[PDB]
């Protein structure tokens, strides 16, 4: 029957590999599977995965194109682009979104036992490594506020003045599991998706790291569909059901435990 | 081209504004400066008038704001308006241009820091607007054995006694006198208690949020409107340049007003 090709980006605990045996097609689990699931279910699809080939959520090129997921949709080689993308402008102009199905914000994730508690206290440091992925939206992120003589505070200027040393290279990192690993060794706090260094520190073998959070959330995560997708009015009526009725609360219990994994206290 | 804006007034979102006798009602507000914002940016003029009923919007069909763009009366209503599926089946709204949650207003120096302080309270009055979907949000989560803390089992038995006639109240207004004169905490919109706490005129109550939000505003236009996603658009780029956030800055100032946090 119907069925829709899906696209998306490794990223825990959103979307895992959940099996993948000989012959058989990659399996998938996660938060955003189980979404998935409930609109497949209510909308009466299915549908068939695959990952992004350059494993980008993808970004604007120079000549306007646009590489990963969201260049996968804009080919229409993806019907629908889903793990935890946030809904941003740039985005939004040349795919249409869902409306969100969960908040987004940026973490600190670090090892338990500093003095560090704030975003302020992270940008106070002098000697401390502390970054995110390079040739991400959150180094975009930084770059913007902290290249912005207009906010209130030296905060983000700081942050930015070390995460963006050597052109990124020196305290950035090439994917969030390189960041976990590095802040779990210490003398390193990665910033990252607040939702994904949760999930980290709360399944941490050695219960040794906690997130600092904090930021004011401005944005969601989103379905991507195609421009002009009839889809994309479809998903936000059935997200926005799944919200009121409260399956979502009960999916966000499933992969970020409120008890039974570590305390997240320092 | 003049859009037909349908709105209900909410402090701080849409205000009456000072107007020369004789001259047609002006509006100033959050809302009122989201609504330029998207007129200059996409191009369009528009008039502005008030629900008949005052009414954001409800079916037993909708009156209210929904209504009025039912009817097709109304291109767009913007004020305080909540994103939910029961009216996104029947209108489209924009993506939100503001989180929505539910906060505590209550008079300072108390030992309440949390929901989960107040949800502890034995003999205190507190409670929501009668009939609201604040008190069907606690319905529903305070009946649900899936909840990991009895924080809002608790609360629901304090919301909910006799029926809701002990501790909720008739409107927000009357909620917000309670909390001021003491001796009850009024649990509803945190943007609207906040700004209530800001221009007190005793400077005598703060807010408690400490909530993920729960839904967010947004703007609704009509059935199958061209304008919709547009709107959408510009929204996500007024909240990602920081625009919508001096905005919320300007219309709850905090210097000049009360100090919510001097105990
Ligand atoms: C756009 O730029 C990318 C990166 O250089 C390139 O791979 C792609 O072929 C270009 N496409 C054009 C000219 O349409
Ligand atoms: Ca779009
Ligand atoms: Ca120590
Ligand atoms: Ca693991
Ligand atoms: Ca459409
Ligand atoms: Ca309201
Ligand atoms: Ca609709
Ligand atoms: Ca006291
Ligand atoms: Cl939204
Ligand atoms: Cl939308």
């Amino acid at each position: 029957g119907l069925t829709l090709k899906v696209v998306t980006v490794l990223e825990e605990p959103f979307v895992m590999v959940a099996e993948n045996i000989l012959g058989q097609p990659k399996r998938y689990k996660g938060f955003s599977i189980d979404v998935l699931d409930a609109l497949a279910k209510a909308l009466g699809f299915k549908y068939e995965i695959y990952q992004a080939p350059d494993g980008r959520y993808g970004h604007q090129l120079h000549n306007t194109s646009w590489n990963g997921m969201i260049g996968e949709l804009i080919s229409k080689r993806a019907d629908l682009a889903i793990s935890a993308i946030t809904i941003t402008p740039e985005r939004e102009s040349v795919v249409d979104f869902s409306k969100r199905y969960m908040d987004y914000s940026v973490g600190i994730l670090i090892k338990k036992g500093t003095p560090i508690r704030t975003f302020q206290d992270l940008s106070k440091q002098v000697e401390m490594s502390y970054g995110t992925v390079r040739d991400s939206a959150v180094y975009e992120y930084f770059r913007a506020k902290g290249t912005n003589p207009l906010e209130q505070d030296s905060t983000f200027a700081e942050l930015w003045r070390t995460i963006s040393k050597n052109g990124g290279a020196d305290n950035c990192v090439s994917s969030p599991s390189e960041g976990i690993r590095k802040a779990k060794k210490g003398n390193y706090a990665f910033l990252w998706d607040v939702a994904v260094v949760e999930y980290a520190a709360l399944t941490d073998d050695d219960c040794s790291v906690t997130v600092i959070g904090n930021s004011i959330s401005s944005k969601g995560y989103g379905i991507a569909l195609q421009h002009g997708s009839p889809y994309r009015d479809l998903f936000s009526q059935r997200i926005l059901e799944l919200q009121d009725t409260g399956d979502l609360d009960v999916l966000k219990q499933k992969w970020w435990p409120h008890m039974g994994r570590c305390d997240l206290t320092s």
